[PDB]
């Protein structure tokens, strides 16, 4: 098979008598085909920078194994030539501690699996705007991925009401340093939507969200390029291409 990198695929399965689903030694997650019910699906993401050139899965079955062998694709992301090289910066101690905190923080979160949807249908977008940055644009120095957009920007004035794109348990509700004011949604099965630089947040921790109902509002926090909404997916672990996750995954759980 064939993925671009930062992408999500999911994986078709045959139910009966299956027994896991592995990567190397690390056990990959499966769930119902919501509607043929002798199938099962499963996640899997190439990350952007540095995905292996080929990836080979085992389906383990009581019977027999199953192999997958899906190679990864470069596609075609936006990228600009960098001319200083991204050298180790050198931040106050204060801010590399919040960061610290923060990244310990939302890698327990990204790692706390909940094996049932929490989700209600479709995805949709959270406000009817447009793109003015779109995800996987690349920096580059000397043929090496230095840094990527791990989301996509809508457009935005501060202030503009932003919704819940599915139904979900809150899992973040608060300033963070790169983030800013950021809302993060368990839609389960390691589905996570993401909404930063939020001007207002309107939810709270642990709080159950429905599709469609208001999280805040839009704003400019901790956003260097002015007044934006940025929304993200990670899925199988990884940020991926929200767009091409929301067409993947809607065209699997319509209604
Ligand atoms: N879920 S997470 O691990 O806490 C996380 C992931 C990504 C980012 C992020 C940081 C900076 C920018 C730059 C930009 O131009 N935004 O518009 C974009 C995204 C922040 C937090
Ligand atoms: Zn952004």
């Amino acid at each position: 098979m064939e993925l671009i990198k930062g992408q999500a695929l999911f994986l078709e399965l045959d139910k009966k008598d299956f027994l896991s689903l592995k990567n190397n030694d690390k056990n990959i997650p499966t769930f119902a085909h919501p509607k043929n019910q002798e199938k099962i699906l499963a996640i899997f993401s190439l990350p952007y920078k540095n995905p292996p050139q080929n990836t080979k899965l085992i389906a383990f079955y009581k019977d027999k194994k199953e192999e997958i062998f899906i190679k990864t694709l470069e596609g075609n992301y936006k990228s600009e030539k960098l001319q200083v090289e991204n050298k180790k910066i050198f931040p106050p101690k204060t801010i590399q501690e919040r960061i610290a905190k923060e990244l310990k923080e939302a890698n327990a979160i990204y790692s706390s699996y909940t094996p049932k949807a929490l989700f209600n249908g479709a995805f949709n977008i959270p406000l009817n705007s447009f793109i003015t940055s779109d995800f996987g644009k690349a920096r580059t120095f000397n043929e090496k991925v230095a840094s990527y957009h791990s989301g996509t920007d809508f457009r935005a004035a501060t202030g503009t009401p932003i919704y819940a794109a599915n139904s979900g348990v809150v899992k973040i509700a608060k300033d963070r340093y790169f983030a800013g004011n950021s809302v993060v949604i368990d839609h389960g099965f390691g589905i996570y939507s993401q909404y930063y630089h939020l001007s207002k947040i309107d939810v709270k921790v642990g709080q159950k969200i429905k599709k469609g109902e208001l999280i805040g509002l839009s704003g400019a926090s901790g956003r260097v390029s002015g007044p934006a909404l940025h929304f993200g997916i990670l899925a199988g672990g990884k940020q991926v291409d929200p767009l091409d996750f929301v067409s993947k995954f809607n065209a699997i759980f319509q209604l």
